[PDB]
């Protein structure tokens, strides 16, 4: 039995000891403690050694990867990447703390194009009309403008002028997960996250790929350079055999739709991940997976039986770089 | 301006007489009005005369106004599936955008029914009883091994008209091959590929569909699927048409997906939402329509409605005061 | 077991059947299919007579309001008396279809306001500067004018006179109920709810009645017309034996906040609601009464384990008027 | 403007650093950043000199910016209660707004604990167990009933003092009372009455504190609380304020009433407001902070700011970044 006690600021403005007591001071602040714990869980995990049996079974696949003992599959939506929690993420993958990256078509591109350009601080109310008029388009309380896709524009036609080539001359077979690994090595910039990610052979999955700027771009290319095929079928091999071959595996989803359902998915193809931490706003009463508990992944084999998933109710622009500080930035040297 | 007031029950119950004057309610009850307003103004322009298929690469004829309805899974696995299929078997709606539970759980529904239950229903029992939890709905695990049977003899023979008979498949066109195989007049996919309504669903990988593609891929490999001609397809009917309307259930790729092939002609006509996503994370699911008229995918002249609410409530009674209507004009 | 359904169009719009097809659509059209079932069950139990031993207990109050077998407490939230639901509200006031009301100051004063001058529609996204300067109020999307407090306030000051000379010379003790039903009699208007609830001998609770512009009011009175006291403690023992004696309780609480708390407490004091309907918009995962499911309500004690609770997840705007024409509505012949 | 970057964890981990970095991340991390500013922005101006009584009616000394801080029982139930003792204990706000709930669970927990648990537990197992649930939290019954021994004997005094001593008792005055008689620096009543922060609480009755005056009104009758002079001694608070700054955490009636006694002054210059109600139902708890500007509440040309977050993660943050940090200021 714990009871329910705060920080005490008489104390003076020790961070560390303010965060850890959030697990004592109730209702969300509380969910943050305890996923601090499953991370921590998992990062535990990851480091131990594989055992003779468990390097042979985890050896099965054909990813270059190094195998580890617990594999993390780490799921974001677009918005975070227009967000500073592009830099967070950016920083777990150049170090090696995730295994495998899902998100949408928005959360490739953005991250490519703030290479290219940056996105600014507007307003939430601002109005669509004023913007529009002046170029300007709106992400929540973030603005980019016009210009970003012209310049992501001229930066993405000639490579897409290879891949076609590619494919037609040299037999590349084209998916999503492909694709991203080649725009990361094209961009050739370490503020990038799919930099990081095909250089440390972190795959990217994202089966809606075509659902946005980067699709737009691959349309109008297609009608002076027909014919790129993205296959998500070997994908969903890629992605599954990932989850499979795993000694252990823990979820850290931020955010709903696709990212959420797709990584959650693959881990009911190993009858359950053993760590989950959610991080989303979503709430559950109209039924959405997006806004399900955890708790209902139990059901489906989605998540094992005997794991603790957590469910943090908050807006991952506040929570995930908290999370982030009292779990993996505590153990970077064990991953450099 | 207008007054505030509310139906008087002293006058009894006229039930047309209620949702009129949800209008004049206040908070969702007005957005409700505002979207039976768009809703109707969407089908009057579908009906006006008009005076294509080689750049769409689509046979459906053009009308004066071209709907996207666009749903979530769980609307599928909910009655609201009654509801889309309904629209559907009638030709109100012209595009189809959905993710793939909301495939899925149509087809599966023609082989075995989806119960009710409680949010509040614990995993480990419903697990250890075979039984899937989706909000207060529940399924249990044969329902996917029938799909399986039902599945994997198409399967079979879509992996061969590909090989040797030139087929590139997509996922709208596998969409309407599983709508015809499935031949079951309660099926929303039936009812549009009989009357040629394409169903976009890029990650149609992302569910069960996408578990016996996998499957099966063991047993007999090769199937591709290619994104890239689907999004050629859908963007092609928002350019070529005369006007368009959006009616977006729900958030994620479904909402996003119709509203970036409307920006392609710069923006959508008319445009109605119904979800209880909020925009305070920065969410494109939650994101207020005045959001997207930023963007160019929403006119800076339209009149675009959102209703803040759980749209097994609000859809059936907004098809009640639309579409259902109208139906005599659709026949 | 109950299959999934939904209503099927080609049968026309027959919209009783539409309406009773929620409870299979599944969701919160389930929960609003329930909602009508807990509704009608009141209905139905406040419909038995009362034998003599119920009879000879529920007289035990000082009470004029007639003995029924259930006695129904309706809380209701500001915005929704300046919503269309205040007519919703009055109907079942003026048919003496509830007991008990409990709402906030606002939605005391809006209702009396409402008999004076109208509110308005407009939009949640009017600027609150324009707004100011333009003399006029936002409530969501709604509008009220400065001058419509004016004419409550014109309105109103005689009153306060009256009720300061009853209290000094007649000995009068005041309350917010006490108050809330001379300013019914005063309005002497059947479109307010007020009016019909003291016709009718239903109580009416507002503990903090003084936070708005009655209470502005009564401010400015005092210091032109000083002593005026509101007790609340008198109030508290008036509406707990309302629970207390009552044969059977119902709870229908649109919203949250003290409206929500009080009527859910007076029913701890006998020992749980044995029929309970919630319908708002709140979530429960900040910890907040306001935002609870109806189960936290059964670990204290305020709604009985063996009852069948219903929260709909929605705005009472929309589900409301619906409940009711299902409902009470059914049985008007019943209640006149 | 400004652009849009996070903390880079390459740095390591500086805690001010990345609470710093929120204002450029984003979303509600902005928000929080913006409040930040507006709460120090109300500190600074406090801590200007200056160069009342009567008319207030009130023995505490005026400053260059009154604070409001009101907060629902929740947070009391919570660990936010340390956080809310500690501004009350340092003198950093002027005035409290709370329910009842905020009020008697503060002096219950220096008679007995609150506990963890869980919000899916249900309510049958707990009854059956003696245990009432608080969101994720847990206390037994017996809380209440160490209360109800303890709070007896003040109730007598009351009622005496009531009918031979002529106190005219408000919730204010009883607040202020019970903080005096708990005698116990955990508490936050005990530090607002010695330090003179009076508490408002129009409906003091609606909770555990309303049952055992109501119990204990068939032993003892005659109390009355009045809340008529209350709305007197708050508003004069804003009436008379040289400026004045809300930071209010949740709903209903704190956020309402604080913001009541500010339209008297036609406005705050400062207000922050953390909660995770929303505006689409039109309730007053969900408002955004504009909303108040068209009334009067908040001043034109305020900068009002609100964090769409759980205060129980989003409060101890904004105050190591604010009070905490000026604590030699306040001594």
């Amino acid at each position: 039995s714990t009871q329910v006690r705060g920080y005490d600021f008489n104390r003076g403005v020790n961070y560390r000891a303010l965060l850890e007591a959030f697990g004592t001071t109730g209702f969300q602040a509380t969910n943050f403690g305890r996923a601090v714990q499953q991370v921590n869980a998992m990062i535990e995990k990851k480091l131990e050694p594989l055992s003779q049996d468990e390097d042979q079974h985890a050896d099965l696949t054909q990813s270059r990867r190094p195998l580890t003992s617990c594999t993390i599959f780490l799921g974001y939506t677009s918005n975070l990447i227009s967000s500073g929690i592009r830099e967070t993420i950016r920083y777990l993958v150049q170090h090696n703390m995730v295994d495998v990256l899902v998100t949408t078509a928005g959360g490739v591109e953005e991250d490519l194009i703030k290479c290219l350009a940056p996105t600014y601080l507007g307003e939430f109310s601002l109005r669509g009309k004023e913007l529009r008029e002046n170029g300007i388009n709106r992400i929540g309380n973030l603005l980019v403008p016009n210009e970003n896709y012209c310049k992501f524009e001229d930066w993405l036609m000639p490579i897409l002028d290879q891949m076609v080539m590619e494919q037609n001359t040299e037999g590349v077979k084209w998916t999503p997960s492909k694709m991203i690994a080649r725009l990361g090595k094209e961009i050739n910039n370490p503020e990038s996250v799919y930099y990081w990610a095909q250089k440390n052979h972190i795959p990217v999955f994202s089966p809606a790929l075509t659902d946005g700027s980067l699709g737009d771009m691959i349309f109008f290319h297609s009608y002076k350079n027909p014919g790129l095929v993205l296959d998500i079928v070997e994908d969903l091999r890629l992605i599954n055999t990932q989850a499979i071959f795993a000694k252990c595996t823990g979820m850290i989803i931020l955010g709903g739709g696709v990212v959420k359902h797709h990584i959650a998915n693959a881990n009911l193809m190993r009858n359950g991940a053993d760590y989950a931490v959610y991080i989303n706003t979503a709430q559950e009463f109209d039924g959405s997976d997006s806004g399900a508990r955890p708790d209902e992944a139990v059901s489906w084999g989605k998540i094992r039986v005997d794991a603790q998933p957590v469910k943090v109710y908050a807006d991952a622009s506040l929570v995930f770089p908290l999370l982030v500080a009292e779990t993996f930035a505590q153990k970077m040297d064990a991953f450099m």
